[PDB]
């Protein structure tokens, strides 16, 4: 469960948030495969409630109606086609599994679903599964509202409705079986793993019982006996009865402290400085590296819909964002997940964005295709951070130094730091309010290296800055505090 199952040499996954199956298939062959990406996390592929007020919000996909592979992203045939094409080019697919609940109990009965399936939250009737009143925790929950009111109570957090979402009785073999049936269908199609949504709201034992009924990965692409990669979405920030470690037996867990702390440091908040990142990792109270899934931001907290809140860095803060993602990709702690989002009309009303519900680029509900501009960027309002030179080149950086130890760390006691990875890569950061000009030990063999942040290496040529490493692995670095990108990165594969 703990192994990503990615092709050897691929160390990251990208969350192509709300992308259509056909666009992901193309992206796999035209970009992800050749640029070294390990995998892709897709939005929930199962049928959900169609919400028209607001209008097709992004969160409607976290309200299941059935387990039919029928969504705004595409149908079953298109999903199968995408998984096959991606696996054929060495890019894995990870599915966002929404198995803790169904749709909101206050949602109107009818056929307002992505596949026309009928459902009735009022009577707990979901005939397309099929599920009935006997498959929910309405009798288990002992709160007055029926929803979760006390997070200091593990039992209600697990047996009560999370913000009104119908809570499934995962202790029932029938329900566990229906879920495993859905996940096994996806495994046979070819998915390499799953993101367990709202894992904190499920008992670790119930999850285990479900994983027990899962098949091994498709033997056409994976070695026999291969188990699906499992990462559970658990928001653990410190003083709650429920701990991330409670889920270590099922697989990896999302480390939400990673992005929250990194954002605070990069922003130079609460007195933090990049100099403290010397012991970054478990030393900061994070879960063991071999059990962590890290990221700077995600679809939830990038809108303020999650853990971290205000310190979270996202594409809106491009300069600091690129620096944060760069540091994460260069650091050996955990398995890294990169975010890929879309732009929305942000509107704040006293510190709160009233348009945080806005769904993906669309034409009257129909998701707009991802267009590629001549400069390899995306159009139609898709941000495509994974296509940003500074981010994509750092993704490759992590692959190149995969395995090398954290070494040659340097810091000025403030916000100017540098460190290498064995003898395969070196990165320098200048987050202070003054220029950086110093000769440092890189631990890299002598030669001319192309800075992969300001440019690229193309057939014995650099399109950006060039770094000269001498015989003793020493090299000079100059980064102005006013530089577009205040950091430099070089590695074994960027050497001329
Ligand atoms: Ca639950």
């Amino acid at each position: 469960q703990y192994s990503p199952n990615t092709q050897q040499g691929r160390t990251s996954i990208v969350h192509l948030f709300e992308w259509r199956w056909v666009d992901i298939a193309l992206e796999c062959e035209r970009y992800l495969a050749p640029k070294g990406f390990g995998g892709v996390q897709v939005s929930p592929p199962n049928e959900n409630v169609a919400i028209y007020n607001p209008f097709r919000p992004w969160w409607e996909r976290y309200q299941p109606v059935s387990y039919k592979l029928c969504t705004r992203s595409g149908n079953e045939d298109e999903f199968r086609n995408m998984v096959t094409r991606c696996n054929n080019v060495g890019v894995r697919i990870y599915v966002d599994a929404v198995i803790n609940h169904m749709c909101g109990n206050a949602v109107s009965a009818g056929t307002s679903s992505t596949c026309g399936s009928y459902f009735n939250p009022g009577s707990r009737d979901f005939p397309a599964v099929p599920y009935s009143g006997w498959d929910f925790n309405d009798g288990k929950c002992k709160t007055g509202s029926g929803d979760i009111e006390n997070y200091n109570d593990a039992t209600q957090v697990r047996d009560c409705r999370l913000t009104g979402l119908l809570d499934l009785a995962l202790e029932k073999d029938y329900v566990r079986s229906k879920i495993a049936e859905y996940m096994n269908h996806l495994i046979d199609i070819g998915v390499a793993g799953f993101r367990l949504d709202a894992s904190k709201h499920m008992w670790p034992g119930d999850i285990k019982a479900i994983l027990d009924k899962l098949h091994n990965l498709n033997s056409n692409w994976f070695p026999a006996g291969s188990k699906p990669f499992i990462y559970q979405e658990v928001i653990d920030l410190g003083g709650e009865p429920i701990k991330s470690s409670d889920y270590f037996g099922n697989g990896r867990v999302t480390e939400f402290k990673y992005g929250a702390k990194l954002g605070t440091v990069i922003r130079k908040w609460n007195g933090e400085k990049m100099s403290y990142l010397k012991n970054w990792g478990e030393g900061w109270g994070f879960v063991p590296s071999d059990r962590a899934l890290v990221f700077v931001d995600n679809h939830d907290n990038q809108r303020g819909h999650g853990a971290g809140g205000a310190s979270i860095l996202t594409f809106w803060d491009a300069r600091l964002y690129k620096m944060a993602v760069g540091f994460m990709l260069a650091h050996p702690y955990g398995f890294t997940a990169v975010m890929s989002s879309y732009r929305w009309p942000r509107q704040f009303q006293n510190g709160n964005d009233v348009n945080d519900w806005v769904g993906p680029p669309n034409n009257n509900g129909v998701i707009k295709e991802v267009t590629i501009n001549p400069d390899t960027t995306c159009g139609n309002d898709w941000v495509c951070e994974h296509r940003w030179r500074q981010i994509r080149n750092m993704v490759i950086f992590r692959n190149v130094v995969d395995g090398q130890p954290f070494t040659n760390w340097y810091d000025n006691g403030s916000n100017q730091v540098a460190f290498g990875r064995g003898n395969r890569g070196f990165i320098v950061f200048n987050n202070d309010d003054w220029s950086f000009s110093l000769t440092l030990q890189t631990g890299l063999p002598a030669g001319t290296y192309c800075d992969v942040i300001s440019g690229d290496k193309i057939n014995g040529n650099c399109t950006g800055i060039k770094i000269y490493v001498s015989d003793d692995g020493k090299a000079h670095f100059s980064i102005s505090n006013s530089a577009e990108d205040p950091f430099i990165a070089i590695h074994a594969e960027s050497k001329l």
